[PDB]
């Protein structure tokens, strides 16, 4: 049962465990890297990475998907923009009007799947 | 509305975007390190980090606080254990039998807050 729960008091500035993104990709996506951790293989090209701003957050994402990720791009909450990423493959899925809580997935040698875990506004 | 969607296909081995963590405590905390990024002040003295392995995750957790995060103690599911770290006062509250996904906050010069994104079993 995914839920959340709130500990402490008042004050300080809000932060997000979810810190950057970069990716590896050609025409799919070879790897995620996020806080600058590896998930996939060497395969494509690295991107730049994108380190969320204080109080940033995803709101809209768009994934290319089939098998494998074939490409990735998102829109934050302050309208800073990532990617796209990959290639044309895939079915484009689209998150909207959302807070991205935290990525998960699975990888080999290319980025298989993803898991977003949000918040739908 | 907390949520979550998974895109793409059925490879690969799982990975979480939530792999590090670290704190800085005395009497209370500091800041907490999430994935190597410093959330918080530079007083207390820093814990040494903890890194998921494969496989790996926070499935008991047991936080003191009051206006602040006063303690951070864990357990995985593979019965390792990080802390407790922090002081002896606030409240205590346990999250037991779980799946941590995010660990989001608010931080100052200490450590005011967190919101833990969880799994409940």
């Amino acid at each position: 049962s995914l839920t959340h729960r709130k500990f402490g008091g008042s004050g300080g500035s809000p932060f997000s465990g979810l810190s950057s993104i970069a990716v590896r990709s050609g025409s799919y996506l070879d790897a995620i890297i996020i806080d600058g951790v590896h998930h996939g293989g060497s395969g494509g090209n690295l991107s730049p990475t994108f380190t969320f701003g204080s109080g940033e957050y995803i709101s809209n994402m768009t994934i290319r998907s089939g098998d494998y990720i074939d490409n990735i791009s998102f829109e934050t909450n302050m309208g800073r923009r990532f990617g796209p990423y990959g290639g044309s493959g895939g079915s484009a899925n689209t998150l909207s009007n959302v807070k991205v809580i935290q990525i998960n997935g699975s990888a080999g040698d290319y980025l298989d799947s993803l898991d977003i875990y949000y918040e739908q506004y």
